[PDB]
DNA sequence: TGGCATAGATATCGCACGTCTATTATCCTCAGCGCAATCAGCTGTGACTACCT
């Protein structure tokens, strides 16, 4: 489980008083819930996947 | 006596049900712009009076 790590986002870590290191290539690429940005995954369901 | 069909005990993973929290928009109300019938000051009209011949 040590080699299991909870990953955040960018600014889930600024919240967390901590800077994700600049051009640094993100570790997880997963879903995210946001505004209209978000629903519109379920307007294009192709979408849904490709939004990381 | 020896190998394997078959009955018993034990979980086990896939599928569905109950529950929660997200990390950046919308809806009443006021001061400032308008449209529609009177009323006073500008303008036009009639009369009084100084001035010239």
């Amino acid at each position: 489980r040590d080699c299991v790590h909870t990953l955040h986002s960018r600014d889930t870590w600024l919240k967390k008083a901590r800077v994700v290191r600049l051009g640094e290539v993100p570790y997880k690429m997963v879903k995210g819930f946001s505004n209209r940005a978000r629903k519109a995954r379920l307007a294009e369901p192709q979408l849904r996947e490709e939004n990381d």
